[PDB]
């Protein structure tokens, strides 16, 4: 039961006065405040509701909930003579605008004097929790004497006017507990997650989202379920994925579809202070970026890199492929436990061989990378993780099958990154075993990284090209037999450019590939002969960003825009992060260069957004799935449901 509610109050910063219908109404201390509301403008800094002491001098004592122009929520609960200052946020927290909009989010503070924590809640989502010593609640605070709603009254001034509709805000004289509020808070916002904290896949965390529509009508989602915490590593990830038969309207129950389990799918609460942020899962074998491609002959194939447990992106060897070449065929190494060197190699149906002695052990590895010895797995115990803000990782009892990925197996495979791909038949229901891509690079370097998204099959040739990346080159994968064998086309580009690419097709025979480098810039090579020569790179005009830069979107669109062939483009667009999410619509001009012509603002500019995919519906509207938060930010690590799925018609992404 409501102390106060109130309805549809409408503010251009100059709040409203509820003095008399609170004072004396919170005779504990403790609150929940639920607010349902949309902004009319993001601009500063704006509380929703404000209890103060008003007097000259005590400008410093109040509580407020707020909202930055940024998306983040916060609480601030302060008193000026005891000198305590309390603020709770999570960055990434609220929607700001969509389709030309305002979008309603409901959000709730609850301050809980007992175990002296304030929550934040938003669209369903506990945003944030934190004990503190400091604790205060409204009577905590000396003098209390204005409470409003849409700012803070400061001597005698409102602060942190709210520009808005307040459509509903309940005021609660005490603390309520937490499935109740998140219940409360859930909206029309929360169900735009595909991916959900602790849902199927057992994943507090995702990143990397890819959209494909497949040639049947199936719009197909594949996405990094990153277990600990959100960091790319060290970690355990699995790829997951979801599909809808209904245009988006709803989807399926998450699968996890490349998993290895050497720990479990279990959900994580991984810390987000400074002094925890940092730590990783060390110990565990990952699957990540992830890209979809559909062979003309509808067979689906997914590719993913591999990383052997405990091995870093960073520290890992570039110069050994992991592979040895013996009369002609590649074959995989393994070294086993006890020796210095790889003395063995996996060969025909999987026979492990001393390649000392050019005979068969009796050891085999299976299809998706177990070991056996006469026919019977070896087994070793699954890993758990444990948090008292110190970290454990030890063994639970659980036996798995031992793996050649893994950091307590007897025979494993060189430390460095692999690609891995799976093929389906019947639309991505279900998937074969795992096939390790062949030293395609050469037996003496690493392989590439895939750029995440999409694959092509170039129209002419019937090229299957994947995208992907060295540091220091681009690595056109393509097969030219329909996906029975792949090979690379390797590029220099002027820099160490992280080249996470995409393709599109202009006309018959002629790609571009869109990349991230480190200038500031995306870039485009151009090829005339399906990928088998590019073009010096050429940059986009209008897209510019930090140095570091960020995956990107785009895709080939079915329908003419304007009379002419289309294609459409997601990225962010800020020099100062991951923010001002965009998509662009290009015109293909009969000579191939692209009258990039409009370009709609995803969110308000300083909303996160990150990593991205794009999709055409069969309906000929666009999906988007991206990272609704500034994922290269130290302070944006480890958040739960922020990656969105939302929908744009052409005619929407005109605007702006």
């Amino acid at each position: 039961t409501p102390v106060l509610e109130k309805n549809n109050v409408t503010l251009t910063g100059g709040g409203e006065n509820v003095t008399k219908e609170l004072k004396d109404k919170f005779t504990s201390g403790d609150f929940t405040v639920v607010i349902k509301y949309n902004q009319s403008s993001e601009k500063g800094l704006q509380a929703l509701f404000g209890i103060s002491n008003s007097k000259p001098g005590q400008q410093n004592s109040y509580v407020d909930v707020f909202l930055r122009d940024n998306g983040e929520l916060g609480m601030e609960a302060r008193d000026t003579s005891s000198n305590k200052n309390n603020l709770v946020s999570r960055p990434a927290s609220v929607w700001g605008k969509y389709k030309q909009e305002a979008v309603t989010n409901t959000v709730a503070v609850v301050a809980d004097s007992v175990k002296k924590t304030y929550s934040l809640y938003a669209n369903g989502t506990k945003v944030v929790e934190k004990k503190v010593d400091n604790f205060l609640n409204i009577k905590d605070i000396k003098g209390i004497d204005y409470y409003m709603l849409g700012g803070v009254k400061r001597a005698g001034k409102t602060a942190f006017g709210f520009n808005g509709t307040l459509e509903n805000i309940k005021f609660f004289n005490s603390a309520l507990d937490e499935e109740t509020v998140k219940k409360m808070t859930t909206n029309a916002v929360t169900g735009h997650l595909i991916y959900t904290a602790n849902d199927t896949t057992g994943s507090n965390y995702f990143r990397i989202p890819v959209l494909y529509t497949f040639s049947n009508g199936r719009v197909f989602s594949s996405i990094d379920a990153r277990y600990g915490g959100t960091h790319d590593f060290l970690n355990k990830i699995n790829i997951a994925t979801s599909y809808s038969d209904d245009n988006g309207k709803t989807w399926t129950k998450p699968k996890l579809t490349l998993a290895f389990d050497d720990f479990a799918p279990v959900p994580l609460e991984w810390p987000r202070e400074v002094g925890g942020r940092d730590l990783q899962i060390s110990g565990g074998a990952t699957y990540i970026d992830s890209v979809i491609v559909e062979k003309k002959n509808k067979q689906v194939l997914m590719f993913a890199d591999v990383m052997p447990a405990g091995v870093s992106f960073r520290e890992a060897t570039r110069k050994d492929s992991g592979y040895k070449q013996i009369d002609g065929n590649y074959y995989l190494k393994l070294r086993k436990q006890g020796d210095t060197d790889y003395n063995y190699t996996i060969r025909e149906n999987g026979t492990v061989y001393d390649d000392r002695t050019n005979r068969p052990t009796e050891f085999s590895v299976d299809k998706n990378f177990g070991i056996k010895q006469n026919g019977n797995y070896l087994t070793v115990e699954q890993y758990s993780v444990s948090f008292e803000n110190k970290k454990t990782e030890y063994r639970n009892g659980t036996k798995v099958h031992m793996n050649i990925f893994y950091k307590d197996a007897l025979f494993k495979v060189v430390p460095t990154n692999y690609i891995a791909y799976i093929s389906s038949n019947d639309h991505g229901e279900s998937w074969s075993a795992p096939t390790l891509l062949p030293p395609i690079m050469g037996l003496n370097r690493n392989a590439p990284y895939l750029g995440p998204g999409r694959g092509i099959i170039e129209s002419s040739t019937g090229r299957i090209l994947i995208p992907s990346y060295t540091g220091k080159e681009s690595a056109f994968i393509y097969s030219d037999d329909n996906g029975a064998s792949w090979k690379v086309k390797v590029v220099p580009l002027p820099s160490s450019w992280s080249a996470e690419a995409q393709f599109v097709e202009l006309s018959p025979g002629v790609i571009q590939a869109y990349m991230r480098t480190n200038n500031g810039k995306i870039a485009y090579l151009t090829s005339k002969d399906a990928g088998t020569t590019w073009s010096a790179p050429e940059y986009l005009k209008f897209v510019s960003n930090p140095s570091y830069g960020t995956q990107l979107s785009i895709i080939n669109y079915s329908q003419l825009i304007d009379g002419k062939k289309a294609v459409i483009l997601s990225t962010p667009n800020s020099t100062n992060g991951r923010k001002h999410g965009q998509i662009w619509i290009g015109l293909i001009n009969d000579d191939n260069t692209i009258d990039w012509r409009y370009h709609h603002d995803v969110d308000y500019s300083n909303y996160g957004y990150s990593y991205s995919t794009l999709t055409e519906l069969p309906n000929h509207e666009i999906g988007l799935m991206f990272e609704k938060f500034d994922s290269w930010s130290r302070n944006e690590l480890h958040m739960k449901n922020v990656v969105p799925y939302i929908t744009f018609k052409i005619e929407d992404l005109k605007k702006n």
